[PDB]
């Protein structure tokens, strides 16, 4: 269009920039460590939250608790992120029940570790790519229509240090490549969607979660590589999700927030 | 050690993590666009602010206004950042006056554009390195002592997109290299101050300040490179400075926050 | 077992380091611009070459021309890279016909451009990931066995500037993702395969092949962004492939060679 | 509209691309491990070489021996890279004695290690910056004139993994930041000089030279971080320097060749 494009009117108050009042956020892996923490940050900011889950229990009860706690709307939705159909239906259910969708957090993830050789099953590769990469694309694709119609939107993917670093001692090229794919996929989206949305990623290091250090051997690697000598606590991501989800970050697009206690420094 | 290092207690509330109450932040370039915006964010979070300036007028008046606005202590200090003695003295004055120093924001910057050839004065090169790079080292060196004695601290340097990309059409290798040096200097400090401080950088794209686009030619490059088709407003750096300065970001260290409206996506 | 690992015995002659005498190289996209250029480089260096193609015509005669021109063995193999069985069968045919496999160049690529939209078919996404990413995984999976049996190998993937920047004016997140994925997949393999092989990528900018600038609007961007103001000529990639394929690069692993005429600088 | 710019004269033979016959290369740190290896690669390719040294003994003999060995012209020059006049004096002498200057390799380096705190002398910071960063600027400044007159040139800086990662266990933010500075300074020159020169860097990991692993604690870090479990041998750099100095790399500008045995992967 004509240049320069309009600078938005912006709150004089930094805390007001963080407000999620009147805004709707959907979060996959909603029942998990990072996902629920993000939900708590956003619910505290006054935002309504859709918690998307697959196998997590008590989600209706956990939703009701979060809603009561913060005085916002929280509803849980079953969503199998490897299935486009399920990803789409969850998004359209959120749009229908809430009236809009301002933020999608593609936070569900997983995969299967292993060296690359003929002992690595072909399905292990594709399940891994499906859960981290294809899932993000299925969500983005459908969000694109909502965000374009609203003229606004914020897409966040939870990536990993594995997108830029190679995990040791348990090789996992599949998971590493799938997360790197997401990082640059989101960057491409930031340009693609420049007229109606921002797109950013958060790359956590090791966090105290069921997806954190699997055993003593990875813990020992963590204590050496993390300059802080410890795994993160999920509260330490809360502000970063809220930062990207809100008007705190209206000039932040195509960015990857590295929250890793210095893991990637050495 | 031992390992794991202890987690740091954090409030249950995401907004309480941003609180700067009881904490002291010193900010060079404190009379300037980005530096005063940062000061406003920190004062809003209840933090005390030392405003470090060189030639900016009415700093005593502007400091008192900010103090009254937010109900915090604000005091200005003359500091020439290319002189280690001036940098050291301002740091020691704030330490003496406020009793502590929790966050130093190495935000002052400048330099001289020009192609690298025999018409580029040696002093231009050295003034540019002094104002961006040496200044930061001078600050870090004296902050190290205070942070180590406190066992806590947050060091922030304002870098630039110029640390990772090359500006056009006006060549400025000196400025670009000086900002790249600061980004990795800071990354080096994050490992080095491990036991007592976090250190991070904020890399703005072009912002509407006296250091924003030189002329129409730079403007035209910005309008097509930035996917948002405009320069930033310093309000949109505010939340990022507070993020890093506070307990919002306790597992964030060695990071470079890119806030560039997509300039670097390409 | 113990450290340090043995330093390889190497020629005093730098030109001898480039020799591909007694080495077998397999190259997907072998009938294409970049792939045949690399074949010419390796044939000249005295290497035997397996040319892997899908639809390219006259491959038996082109192979014959190359073999005669350079006095090496050259054979063509039909290989559809989106299918694991065809990738594996080609690799195993080469191993049998040539007796060994020293270097594999995962050079075939493609994809479907387009904005991420409900108008972007799921099939287009998966076709794009298949030809660039899955293909590379399928080759690597099978090479791992040969390479470790041998105690040596060099895996090379042709990536793109699209791995690290986003292409304009024609959005293509699928392709950009898939190439980013390959870059870090190869980095993960470099660690994975550390005892028996080296793994590196070459990321070309725009080159004059059928995969080069698709129209005048892409050309105009290229002229602005490449500091050299032109597309590459495939001869300008030849040395980089020979460098990685040979003993010229025995301490080079996990690297991404950017050959882009400065496309990524600004 | 002089776009597109003509593609240079490109040898059809990959080995002819590496030829340095009729080309003059000046190498600081010429008496050192990497520098002399670079000189041998370039002498073998038929290039004339100026060995620039500060304190290295027997340089007149070592030059004469390299010249006789390869049948090229080799001369030595006393050059203190921290002083602009000495850098310029050596450049102008080379130009006068050899007639030309096609390639400058800013290879000299050093510095003083240490944590950043009041015990790190201001002089130590400035020495470190001078030897790595300012030296490179001093060379570039004067090379620009020669390259402009020639319409051609290849500027190479020897950087380090330290430009991209943080060394451990012995902190060295000064050295790290200076090297990072040089990487992006070079990237900036690649654009600046785009009409008459190419500009690239080579980032070695630890190599077996007096600037290699200082003690067994560094060695132990090296053996666990580099996937090849050993320090580099200087022969393993030769081909990379030749690659950048010659027509092997005519579309390669603004690139950083990482040659680190995978040190930066994990
Ligand atoms: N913790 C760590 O050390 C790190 C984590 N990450 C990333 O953070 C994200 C969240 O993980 P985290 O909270 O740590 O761990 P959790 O195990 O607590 O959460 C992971 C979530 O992924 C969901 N999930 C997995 N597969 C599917 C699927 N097929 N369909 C729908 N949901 C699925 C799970 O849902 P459910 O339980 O309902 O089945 C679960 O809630 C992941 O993307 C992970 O890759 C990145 C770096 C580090
Ligand atoms: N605006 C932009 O587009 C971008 C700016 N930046 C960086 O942001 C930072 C702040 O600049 P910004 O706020 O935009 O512009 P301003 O011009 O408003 O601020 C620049 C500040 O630097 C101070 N300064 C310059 N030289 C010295 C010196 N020798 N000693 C002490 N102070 C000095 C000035 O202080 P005083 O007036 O008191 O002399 C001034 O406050 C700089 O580091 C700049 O490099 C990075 C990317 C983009
Ligand atoms: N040219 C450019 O500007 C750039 C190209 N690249 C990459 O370089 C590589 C080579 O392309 P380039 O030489 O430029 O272009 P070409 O079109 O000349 O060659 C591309 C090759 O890809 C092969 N191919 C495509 N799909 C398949 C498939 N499904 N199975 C087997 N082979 C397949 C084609 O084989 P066939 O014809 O036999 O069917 C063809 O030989 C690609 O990976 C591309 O992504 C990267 C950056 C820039
Ligand atoms: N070896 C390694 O592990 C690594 C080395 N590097 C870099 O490689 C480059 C070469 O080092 P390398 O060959 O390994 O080690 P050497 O010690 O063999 O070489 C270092 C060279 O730098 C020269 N030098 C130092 N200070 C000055 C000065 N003030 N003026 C002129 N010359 C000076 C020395 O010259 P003289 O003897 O004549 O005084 C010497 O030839 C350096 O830039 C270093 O930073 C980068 C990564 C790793």
């Amino acid at each position: 269009g004509p240049f320069p494009k309009a600078t938005p009117q912006l709150p004089n108050s930094v805390f007001d920039m963080f407000s999620m009042k009147g805004k709707v956020t959907a979060i996959t892996g909603g029942g998990g460590g990072i996902g629920f923490a993000a939900a708590e940050a956003i619910a505290e900011a006054g935002g309504d939250v859709a918690l998307l889950y697959r196998s997590a229990p008590n989600m209706e009860e956990r939703s009701a608790e979060l809603a009561k706690r913060f005085g916002v709307k929280v509803k849980s939705y079953q969503c199998e992120v490897t299935e486009h159909e399920s990803v789409k239906q969850a998004i359209e259910a959120v749009e229908k029940d809430f009236g809009r969708l301002d933020c999608y957090i593609a936070n569900a993830g997983g995969g299967v570790p292993g060296s690359i050789n003929p002992d690595y099953p072909l399905e292990a590769w594709h399940k891994t790519q499906s859960v981290n990469l294809h899932s993000t694309f299925y969500a983005a694709r459908e969000c694109a229509r909502i965000f374009k119609a609203q003229g606004s939107g914020s897409f966040i993917a939870t990536t990993s240090i594995s997108a830029r670093i190679v995990n040791v001692p348990y090789d996992q090229p599949a998971y590493n490549s799938s997360k790197a794919a997401v990082v640059h996929f989101c960057r491409s989206l930031a340009r693609d969607w420049r007229n109606f949305a921002r797109v950013n990623t958060i790359s956590p290091g090791f966090f105290d979660t069921p997806m954190g250090p699997s055993d003593k051997a990875v813990e020992d690697v963590l204590y050496q590589k993390s300059v802080l000598g410890r795994a993160g606590d999920v509260k330490e991501l809360k502000a970063a999700y809220l930062y990207l989800a809100s008007n705190a970050s209206t000039y932040t697009t195509g960015a990857d927030l590295l929250i890793d206690g210095g893991y990637c420094l050495t």
